[PDB]
Formats: structure tokens, sequence, C-alpha cells
């Protein structure tokens, strides 16, 4: 069995550079699965897609193969000034258009660009598990603050329009970043307020795996152990 890893610089090899590095080159210790890590640094659900990223894991994955999909820290933004990552705005089918890059590009919406990768990856029999982006330091500003993005409800939107499975990274970062306290998430974010340090990152890795016991995701049969601390919400 094989997982794919979809993402930006939160869960990539390498993370931000600088000594950060990304959740998902923390994962495969847990799993009785060989992990592929396909997260790129930079990446938005709209240029994870238009550079091919779906359409390759598409190319390989294989029926009983999982795909994790999280998205979301670099989806916002302006299209007045198209930085080639922020998506259109809206929930559905709405379209944008926006010359980027010499082309003029149709935009979909985030849960748009998910559900349809989500679908490519199902009609071969592979399990998507689409997760809510991780949460930019919390504690930034000395106190705790959770303050959830649009892109978080989004994620489960498109997985329930999808009919693929939920994990709510984002609520599991949050909940044991408010338990560890202000220096030590501060330590976690070495030079920006979004990218982990490597013990940074093995913690949001052990959030999101504490997330898929509590939540009964599928996942959950390849997973070797289930000691990770904090709570199930
Ligand atoms: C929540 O946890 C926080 C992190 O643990 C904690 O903040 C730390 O508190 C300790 C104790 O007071 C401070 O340590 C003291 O630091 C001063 C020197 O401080 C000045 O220099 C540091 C280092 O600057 C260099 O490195 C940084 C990081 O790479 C660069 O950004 C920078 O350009 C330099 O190269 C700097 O981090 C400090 O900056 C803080 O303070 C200024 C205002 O004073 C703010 O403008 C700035 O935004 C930042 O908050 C400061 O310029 C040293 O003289 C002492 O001996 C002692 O070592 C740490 O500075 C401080 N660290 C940070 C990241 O804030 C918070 O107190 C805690 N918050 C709450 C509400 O508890
Ligand atoms: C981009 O394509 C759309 C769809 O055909 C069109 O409405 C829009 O005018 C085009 N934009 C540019 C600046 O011509």
């Amino acid at each position: 069995t094989t997982v794919y890893l979809a993402g930006d610089s939160t869960m990539a090899k390498n993370g931000g550079g600088s000594g950060t590095n990304g959740w998902g080159e923390y994962l495969a210790s847990y799993l009785s699965a060989t992990v592929v890590n396909d997260a790129v640094a930079g990446r938005s659900a709209r240029s994870y897609t238009r550079e091919g990223r779906f359409e390759n894991i598409a190319d390989v994955v294989t029926a009983g193969d999982y795909v994790i999909v999280e998205f979301g820290h670099n989806d916002g933004g302006s299209l007045s000034t198209d930085n080639g990552r922020t998506d259109c705005s809206g929930t559905g089918a709405e379209v944008c258009y926006s010359v980027y890059d010499g082309v003029n590009e149709t935009i979909l919406t985030f849960p748009a660009y998910l559900e349809n990768a989500a679908k490519l990856f199902t009609a071969k029999g592979a399990k998507v598990i689409l997760s809510s982006q991780t949460p930019n330091n919390p504690w930034e500003t000395g106190t705790f603050v959770n303050s959830p993005t649009r892109f978080v409800e989004y994620a489960e939107l498109a997985a329930e329009v999808a009919g693929v499975e939920y994990v709510d990274h984002w609520s599991y970062v949050d909940s044991i970043y408010e338990t560890l306290g202000n220096a030590t998430v501060n330590s976690y974010f070495p030079i920006d307020h979004t990218h982990t340090s490597p013990a940074g990152a093995e913690v949001v890795a052990e959030a999101f795996l504490k997330a898929v016991v509590c939540t009964g995701t599928s996942l959950k049969s390849v997973l070797t152990t289930t000691s990770f601390e904090g709570t199930c919400l």
C-alpha cells in the first residue's frame, strides 16, 4: 500500500527552507505503508492542479492506495495582483479568469479543485482523505488565538460533496498548541509564523495521527501505534 501526500511547505520535505521541515516527513515512521511526499513549497490547490501534480499522482495511484490532500495556506489573496496561487472565491462551481504566466487561465474555487482531484483518485479505487490546513503560529502575539481560515470549513465541504473522508488537522494541531503553551509553540516557528522547525513538524504529524485515531479514518488500518498525546475533540 502507498500513501501519497499532496500539500505545501507545511507538509513538504525541507519545509520553507532555513532549517524548517514539513509534517509529511514524520509520517512514515508511524505507518506500515510506503509514504510518497508529493508536497511542494508555495503551492495552492490552483497551482498544484495547473502544474499537473494531481494528475501525476493520478497516473501512479492504484486501488487501495491512500491520497492525503491538505491545502489552504497559499489559497487566499487578491486576483487583482494575481500571484498564480489564489483560487476563485466561492464554494461551488464559480469560475474566475485571470492572465497569469502568459495564459488566460480558467480558475476554480478551492472546493472544486479538491473535489475534482478526489474524483480522479476515487474512480481508480484510491482512498482519499481531505485534511484541513495547519494553523499559523497561534501564539505569535503571546496569548492563544484560535482563528480558523475559510479553507478549514471549505475542506470539510469538499469532502462531503466528493464523498470522501475528512480529517480536521487544523483543530487537532490548534488543540495541542493551546496546551503546549506560549514558549514551546513559539520555538516551533524559527523564522516566520508559518513554517515549523523539525520538532514542530513532528508535533503536527502526531496531531494528524491523533485525529485519524479519534475520528476512525480508514488510514487507521496502517497505523503502527495510537500512543499520541492530546485528546479527542
Ligand atoms: C511568549 O514566548 C516568547 C518566546 O519565548 C517570549 O518572548 C521572549 O521573551 C524572552 C524573555 O523576555 C526574550 O529574551 C530576552 O531577549 C532580549 C533580546 O530581545 C531582543 O532581541 C531578540 C533577538 O533578536 C535577534 O534574533 C531574532 C530572532 O531571530 C531576530 O528577529 C532579530 O532581528 C535579532 O537578530 C528578539 O527576538 C527580541 O524581539 C522581541 O522583542 C521586541 C521588543 O522588545 C519585539 O519588537 C519583537 O517583536 C520580539 O517580540 C528583542 O528584539 C535579551 O536581551 C534578553 O537577555 C532575553 O534573552 C526574547 O526576546 C523574547 N522572544 C521573542 C521571540 O519575543 C514572550 O515573552 C512570551 N510572551 C508572553 C506574553 O509571555
Ligand atoms: C479571459 O477568457 C475569458 C473567457 O473567455 C474572457 O471573458 C476574458 O475576456 C479573457 N480575458 C482577457 C483579459 O481577455
